[PDB]
């Protein structure tokens, strides 16, 4: 039949099971609800999508913990967002987010962020700007790491063009890891639908990204060393993430990834609504911070 | 006499929100294990196997799911709820049927202890059949706690809850040992001006009868602060540093049960299986074939 | 007499006495020789000047510790720099750097950096670019902090224009502190020469900066929240700086403020010289890092 | 008999360069005080007042300038140099005239100890008039140290320096107590295959004669690692966390002298004056008017 065209990207946060890897610390609750310093882990990737201009977001979690995410985040109306929820009853790979989220995505562009990924740095809005404005193909970011063998790894030719992707190579071609933020056009659901499980029994995002690379439609932007990309894969790195955020916030008197603040600065909520959000937390430092936002110019 | 244990892992208000909006803080990790493993381990080191866990109504199933009936660790665990956070002394009303005619010990669910000869420091406390025992610890900020005043001879002469002008820098820690009088003492308490049933009022009732032993927990012990986001982080880094230096874990309940002979090598081996692919199960397996002094 | 004109900025690092403030930790050696994680504190501001394109640099320190800085840094030839040394026998204020450094500066533009100031973030080169290219007036940077009362504080009007500077105000007009990096034109020595000591008995850099502000020649650029500016004023903040750097380096496998690296990337030293510098440290991680630089492309 | 102390604060090679290019690492701070305050404090807690500080030729004046002749802290300090880092046992050759006919104790200048009843753990070691005493501590990485092997009955039966296949996870810590035999034992040592005069060879000489006491330093003690940039940082954060929780300092020599009655209140007051405007002098002044148990 005839369609009519007259595009506005949706977000997905994958906040499912990290298995038994961090047990016993994660036996009672999902990793993405653990605090990083002063706020739940999922605030950080949520703030990243909000900074990209994305207001319609799907949170994917385990059946057990979906109510906890819903109690925390609600339907998003308090922050000028619309949040929906889906369950992932078995952790079958990152690319499953597109099958789980097929009806949510519909015919729109999308962005996937991992619920345990934290980003920090200057001009990040503009880094997210470039990817968000590409209405065709896929956009990912590459970041120099110590241990690229843990990640999807990008190989560049002498001219700096991305030429191959390898998932967890034993002998990485570079130290550039693909970060856990991915922008896709309308092709991604069909690409994901045709994936077959890897030997590990997982639907791999690296295979989705290679499909775009083979089409000549993968943009790989470098996220430079002046940004911090942290992912909280071990108890040690979780502690380090906490200390990192605390050092920054206590130095600056500003918070990293405060969703209320980002919504207020994006003009998705106004002063009066921000005042209402501050009221219940008025006796703790978080509520006091929200109140200070109303009567301070921050450049 | 038998001494039963109680862990009070109740509601911390909105003080650490939004970090604790989704889950009570005693279920959050300090480094590599749930916070509640630490006070549970303190009770187990004191020789206590029958333990009541008190939490909010919402989070009890999460404590029940986490720890079970205790049989896997040679423990006998029970659960109860504190509907509203109306004072630590409420633990003894909630736990009255659990305690019965036995001796008791209460530990706060967010308190972490570290140091040498803790098994022996708890032992002296545990073996007193009469009176109550508490521990006093020198802190920077005594006004946050129950504060002990001593006379020139070193005798405890008063207790004040959150004094505006503290009489000393010695705070009462979150571990309390009680004889058979405590339930009856708790039952006669009235709410404070702040509206709570105060453990300090329980402790003063013992003090007035000369039945409160206040032992100093020395500066060589760590009693770690988890009252702020800052202190939470510091405690994690503290545990991290010790464990990574030593290759030994702090407050591993499976290990403590094994060393107490509450479970045998065959049971420890079964416990190590599920987590065999990560650091915790690996640690438990190594316990079977290493002598640790 | 007649002059002839046919400009190339010099750097000064003030690494003098921080008095008895951090005693006993600093009784045996200067604060600016204390390590921040894996390298001496002074590497960080030195790297900042190098990133600004500055190769001719004066290090000002106490008479007692000048030999220690000289043993560490030499005459700079190893890194494609020219380093000179001057002493500050009494800590009489930051603005004294221009009197001490008068002959060194000569008729050139200059930049002053505090020897205990660390900077980190994306596009910092370009932030330093704007200030370095202003051949007239002065340039400073303002950074939102928790405790502006400890600093020189900038007041902005509703349009964002800097309108006043106050040194350690009890009731700060804003939370924007002036950071410890200052760019000056040829007027600064004369401005400094005419300063009188403040009530505290110090020649104040805030007075130098106000002189420029009153002339309409002070540029105040915002250093945004996506940058880290740390200054190591307490034992606590020193520890935090150390942890911050360690988290970044161990995540990335890249070093912050490695002068050898910056000189190599600026083409002030070539591959062969970098190889020579790596040789003496070849058995430790620092030397191994220098060696890796030669056979890796870092974007 | 009198027991004299030695702190070996010698050269650490190029291992932590460039961080330590300008100054030896034992003069760098761990949090709020020079690293050497920590092992110095360990000797003072052991009751030792006559102490020889051994350092590189370049940095001795910096140790001399820092600590003086010790008279301000009720100590008797002397200095000597180790020209080349050719083994820890060289301390006994360098210190031979200092030691004379007395008992001795050696502590490494980069070793930090924390825990309860340390004064008493050093006391038992200090009061043995014959033989040698060392402490063994469970670590993650025994291959970095002198490693102790025990038989099934718990008896130390061998020592190996940096074994490729360690026999246990028990490392010998950097505190050693010796009788009058050690100088003569050190004098007869030959360099190892690695070219050093090994303290482990000294300790094995005592072991062969059944005169080596190997006491376990339990997991409730912290023996902190300052061998890497990472472990340096961890130690600082460790001290920070304790001191900020307690409002008491770890290894404050002025405080320890005061408590040992080696200096009186009038002397402590004079010591507090110079630093009266910062946290350290403030701490010292507060010591005059607070009872700390
Ligand atoms: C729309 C204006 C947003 C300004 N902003 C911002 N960019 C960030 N950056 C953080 C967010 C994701 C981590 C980088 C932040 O944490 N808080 C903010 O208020
Ligand atoms: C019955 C033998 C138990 C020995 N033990 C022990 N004492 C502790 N320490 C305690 C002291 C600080 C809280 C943990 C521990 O964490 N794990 C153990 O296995
Ligand atoms: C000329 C190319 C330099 C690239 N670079 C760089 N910009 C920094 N940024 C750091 C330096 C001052 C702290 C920000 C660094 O630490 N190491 C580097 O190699
Ligand atoms: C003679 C009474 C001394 C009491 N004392 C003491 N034991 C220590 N602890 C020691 C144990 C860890 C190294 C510091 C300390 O740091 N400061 C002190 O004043
Ligand atoms: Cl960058
Ligand atoms: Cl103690
Ligand atoms: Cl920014
Ligand atoms: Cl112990």
């Amino acid at each position: 039949h005839h369609h009519h065209h007259h595009m506005k990207r949706k977000g997905i946060i994958l906040a499912g099971g990290s298995g038994t890897r961090l047990h016993p610390a994660t036996l009672a609750i999902s990793k993405q609800l653990l605090p990083v310093y002063d706020k739940p882990m999922i605030y950080y990737p949520l703030s990243t999508l909000m900074l990209a201009g994305i207001r319609e977001i799907l949170i994917i979690s385990t059946p057990q913990d979906t109510p906890r995410f819903q109690q925390l985040l609600g339907d998003g109306s308090n922050w000028g967002l619309d949040l929906q929820y889906a369950v992932q009853p078995s952790p079958d790979g990152l690319a499953q987010a597109f099958l789980i989220g097929e009806s949510f995505i519909g015919n729109d562009l999308s962005a996937l962020v991992l619920g345990d990924n934290l980003y920090y740095g200057h001009d990040f809005h503009e880094l997210l700007g470039s990817a968000s404005q590409r209405q065709t193909g896929a956009s990912v970011f590459a970041y120099h790491v110590l241990d690229p063998e843990r990640y999807g790894v990008v190989e560049f030719d002498q001219g700096g063009k991305a030429i191959s992707l390898e998932e967890k190579p034993l002998e990485p071609k570079s130290n550039y890891a693909v970060t856990g933020l991915y922008f896709y056009d309308q092709q991604v659901v069909d690409i994901a639908r045709d994936l077959k499980p890897s030997p590990r029994g997982e639907l791999e995002i690296t295979d989705v990204n290679r499909a775009y690379l083979e089409r000549g439609q993968l943009s790989v932007e470098i996220m430079g060393r002046g940004y911090a990309w942290l992912d909280t894969g071990t108890h040690d790195s979780l502690l380090e993430a906490g200390q990192f955020i605390a050092t920054l916030e206590n130095r600056q008197g500003l918070k990293v990834a405060c969703p209320e603040e980002i919504a207020y600065r994006q003009k998705w909520i106004d002063a009066a609504q921000l005042e209402k959000l501050a009221a219940p937390l008025a006796k703790n430092g978080y509520g006091q911070y929200l109140k200070r936002l109303l009567t301070e110019t921050v450049y």
